[PDB]
């Protein structure tokens, strides 16, 4: 099974800042959804989740094919709330039909973390629409009530280690939890791309709750939350060592995360040798726009 990369006919590095400057600009715009935090997390979220779908045993999932359009993906308990950034993008995708549903997803991601004032993310094109039958079965994506060991296992399979791990997770700084789509309760929220989920993480006073949806969560009395897979990165030493070095060094946590959420939106996915090189977007900020 191998998902070989096609460049969209014709296109080039302005053909995708193109792109990114529409997402870019209407991030910008409705800046109003879920109590003003806007889409930028949920878009982070949906990159995650087409790519997080990925199986390196059998090269099945991962963000190439697209399949998130398809019903059974779009259903997927795991990506309940998701539908929104779907909701966020087709006007992009319908101004700019030429760009495959993978790439839109993807690039939204990378756009939504840049426009946070997250990590410049360099981002490949050429992920391909793949048939409906292509579409990965439910039940892919990592719960959130396990621990350490848990969490560690599951990502062996998408072919990230305890650095990458850690790293990836710092994306919880973005956005919130809701009852509604996940059976946990949201805490304070924010739409600025830190190192301060692990700040949180070590610094704040936790206690173990248990929610309305019978879940149990991590609460702090400043009114923060963390998943149980969250709070596992302080529970094992491993990852404690990691968390605190990205609380301590927010360029490090930035650079890693940078080379891990690329590499995630990558699996899968190989590039020819003569496939353009990387393109690395600049933001509205950087434009003048
Ligand atoms: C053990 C692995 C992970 C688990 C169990 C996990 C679990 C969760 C859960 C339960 C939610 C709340 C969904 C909702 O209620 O709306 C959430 C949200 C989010 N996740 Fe994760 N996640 C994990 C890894 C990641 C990674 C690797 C990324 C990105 C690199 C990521 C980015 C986010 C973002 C940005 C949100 C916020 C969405 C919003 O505000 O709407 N997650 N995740």
């Amino acid at each position: 099974l191998v998902h070989v990369a096609s460049v969209e006919k014709g296109r080039s590095y302005e053909d995708f800042q193109k792109v990114y400057n529409a997402i870019a600009l209407k991030l910008r715009e409705d800046d109003e959804y879920d109590n003003y935090i806007g889409y930028g997390p949920v878009l982070v979220r949906l990159a995650w989740h087409i790519s997080g779908t990925w199986d390196k045993h059998d090269n099945t999932g991962g963000s190439y094919g697209g399949t998130y359009r398809f019903k059974k993906e779009f259903n997927d308990p795991s990506n309940a709330g998701l539908q929104n950034g779907f909701k966020f993008l087709e006007p992009i995708h319908k101004e700019f039909p030429w760009i495959s549903s993978g790439d839109l997803f993807s690039l939204g991601g990378v756009t939504a973390v840049q426009e946070m004032q997250g990590p410049k993310i360099p981002w490949r094109c050429g992920r391909v629409d793949t048939p409906e039958d292509t579409t990965p079965d439910n039940g892919r994506l990592p719960d959130a009530d396990k621990d350490a060991g848990y969490v560690r296992t599951f990502f062996q399979r998408l072919n990230m280690n305890d650095r990458e791990v850690v790293a990836l997770m710092g994306a919880h700084a973005l956005g919130k939890t809701h009852l509604k789509n996940s059976g946990y309760e949201g805490g304070g929220a924010n739409n600025v791309f830190t190192n301060e989920f692990y700040l949180n993480l070590l610094n704040e006073d936790w206690k173990l709750e248990k929610n309305d949806a019978n879940n149990e969560q991590w609460d702090s009395k400043s009114g923060y939350m963390m998943l149980p897979t969250d709070y596992s990165l302080i529970q094992d030493p491993k990852y404690l060592s990691i968390v605190k070095e990205y609380a301590n060094d927010q360029d490090k946590f930035f650079k890693d995360f940078s080379k891990a959420f690329e590499k995630l939106l990558e699996n899968g996915i190989t590039f020819p040798k003569d496939a353009p090189s990387p393109f690395i977007f600049k933001t509205l900020e950087e434009q003048g726009l």
